[PDB]
């Protein structure tokens, strides 16, 4: 469990992909071990199946939910043995390369969000805030543009930010319920404001792949504007770093 | 106000034309708050007179008349200088004001390291030697990418308590820099890391940084030989090696896809 991570992935009638991805995670180094988040409320899990097609090189706990809850692989398992936690979406492969870079830029910043995909929150009208990406101009000061977020269905976290996450007001839980979304957003406001810095790093992928509702987008903006009235304030800190591997590729420093 | 703000300390020998020039680039960079010219070129009198009568210029800029033409000379503690941080770079060296408004910002959150554009390292192949080179190297690291160990100070943000503690080091790396006349950078280097415990600079990826020199063959193999040299000094290796490189999101437009 020593400099190791935990793989957190909740799935949901994905199960064909879940496999497909665990075979390929279950071979990342510094990885020690990987817990399941069963939200297909009443199904078998393919534990059965996944140990018939054993050995595999670490552990593999599925955790069957009571209910599908977006904010179910947030919860405290006594089973995370180790200080960092990979949160990866099941519809998401990582390349190897990555993970294992990122992880080592966590180990710096064990108290940020280590992630691939940055999205920020922009306000062209006094405290009316609004979610996006790149699409929306830059808020920060000068050139570039800017991210206040990092998404945690693909990031490296400190494992204490479950538990943290956990003691945050009722109103934010009641939130996250309500919506079934907001949960990464939420993971934003709260690591900003235990930290004071960016709640998270960003660290541009060389080979992430996604495999595979209309106001989905519109409940993201709607539960900016809820928490700045819950936690009464805009916590979110601008940063433009964007982190690449010096050499990897080869001769990309130049 | 001074805080907000870096001190760019440039030293010249036998470029004046190439200096001037920089200086008039220079001059308009954002968050510049002073600029102090390190004047190696001894008996020869300074340009301060042309300056002043192309004036008036965004800051101040100091031209001290140094003894000798030695390259520690920009490694002094210079009284004018107001700002926690100094951006040194040689003068043959134009960086765009993008690259230095954006590392400034870097400095401003790791105002204990050297951010520079130019990353380079040392390797060991026969246990206890070091040779001193670049990415045409091997990374001694584990097995992926590369890896710098140094970041040069010749184009870099540093802050200005080094140049003190620069002062108070071994005589011997003081009259190791006087004998080769080189390896001020990397003493810095190995300064600065044994300093914080943390690799001594983290690299920016210059956007837009040209040298215009055009406008000795013992130079490489000195540096090689001021590793081993710096490191009996200091009876160890104290450089880390790192490979993180920063970037800045979305500058240039959607870099980050
Ligand atoms: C592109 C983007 O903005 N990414 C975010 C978006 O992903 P996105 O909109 O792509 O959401 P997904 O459908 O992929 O689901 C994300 C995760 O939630 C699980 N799931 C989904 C639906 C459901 O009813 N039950 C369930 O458990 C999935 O199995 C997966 O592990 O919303 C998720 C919740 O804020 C975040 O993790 C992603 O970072
Ligand atoms: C790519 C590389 O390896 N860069 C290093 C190299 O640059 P490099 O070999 O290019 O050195 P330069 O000739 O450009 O000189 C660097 C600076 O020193 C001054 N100068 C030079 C010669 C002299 O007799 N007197 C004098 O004061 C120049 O005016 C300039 O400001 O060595 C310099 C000195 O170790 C470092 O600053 C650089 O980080
Ligand atoms: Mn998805
Ligand atoms: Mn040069």
């Amino acid at each position: 469990a020593l400099d190791s991570f935990t793989l957190i992935m909740q799935t949901y009638n994905r199960t064909d992909l879940l496999l497909r991805l665990l075979n390929h995670y279950q071979a990342v180094p510094s990885l020690h071990k990987v817990i399941v988040v069963w939200n297909n409320v009443g199904e078998k899990g393919p534990e059965e199946l996944w140990n018939s097609l054993g050995p595999h090189p670490i552990p593999v706990i599925f955790k069957p939910q009571t209910a599908n809850k977006m904010r179910n692989r947030l919860q405290v398992f006594p089973e995370v043995e180790t200080n960092a936690v990979l949160m990866v979406d099941d519809d998401t492969l990582i390349s190897a390369q990555d993970l294992v870079f990122a992880f080592s830029i966590w180990q710096q910043f064990p108290d940020q969000i280590i992630g691939f995909v940055p999205r920020k929150h922009v306000s062209t009208s006094s405290g009316i805030y609004s979610y996006g990406g790149f699409e929306l101009q830059t808020p920060g000061p000068g050139n570039g543009d800017q991210y206040s977020m990092v998404l945690i269905g693909a990031s490296f976290f400190n494992s204490k930010y479950l538990e943290l996450f956990q003691k945050q007001p009722a109103a934010v839980h009641a939130l996250i319920d309500e919506t079934q979304n907001c949960d990464d957003i939420a993971m934003n406001f709260l690591v900003t404001r235990h930290t004071g810095k960016p709640s998270g790093i960003f660290v541009k992928p060389i080979n992430m792949v996604n495999l595979e509702r209309a106001e989905h987008f519109l409940q993201r903006s709607y539960c900016i504007n809820k928490l700045v009235n819950i936690y009464d304030g805009m916590p979110l800190k601008y940063s433009n770093i964007m982190i690449s591997q010096f050499g990897f590729p080869y001769a990309n420093h130049k």
